[PDB]
């Protein structure tokens, strides 16, 4: 039921990490949104770090899901799964080995990202999660923001 946590958000998608934590790409969100999922935006705790957007709701929204671990990137060489969901409803899991993780700071504020190579993606896919299993837990490392033209390179934005 992991696929049920991937919901269309604005021009792309978003992922429920826990009953109250929703992650997406910053620039797929409508610029004039005054509410999300029935909750006024004033009551939602928003944290935008570059192209990584994080929404913490004041109550459990998805009371049916379990909590996963949100971590900034994956150790280099880790292969993860980009859970792409298309407009048709078709489910397309893509494998990608993760490479160099980069971070840029300005004024106390760190934006993050990590590159990967697919082992494709299209303009409607921003916001779909990158995930891999570690032990008896599932770890989500970011949401897709970019992909090289024609090649295998992809990029997940990190917190
Ligand atoms: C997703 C964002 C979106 O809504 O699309 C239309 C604006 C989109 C996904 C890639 C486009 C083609 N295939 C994809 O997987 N991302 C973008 O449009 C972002 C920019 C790019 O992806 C370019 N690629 C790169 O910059 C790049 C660099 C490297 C090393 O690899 N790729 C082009 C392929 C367009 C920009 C964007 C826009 C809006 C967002 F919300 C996030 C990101």
């Amino acid at each position: 039921s992991i696929w049920s946590r991937i919901v269309n958000f604005g021009s792309g998608w978003g992922f429920w990490v826990s009953p109250s934590l929703f992650i997406t790409s910053t620039h797929v969100i409508p610029q004039g949104a005054k509410e999300f999922f029935g909750v006024p935006i004033k009551q939602i705790q928003v944290h935008k770090s570059g192209e990584f957007c994080r929404l913490r709701f004041p109550k459990p929204i998805r009371t049916d899901v379990t909590g996963m671990i949100l971590e900034e990137g994956a150790p280099e060489g880790t292969v993860v799964t980009l859970l792409i969901k298309r407009s048709t409803g078709e489910l397309m899991p893509l494998a990608a080995r993760m490479g160099t993780h980069a971070t840029m700071k300005i004024q106390g504020r760190t934006v993050g990202g990590q590159m990967g190579m697919l082992l494709g993606t299209t303009p409607g896919d921003c916001g779909c999660p990158y995930i891999y299993k570690r032990g008896n837990d599932y770890v989500v490392i970011g949401v897709h923001t970019a992909a090289a033209r024609g090649g295998n390179t992809v990029i997940c934005a990190t917190q």
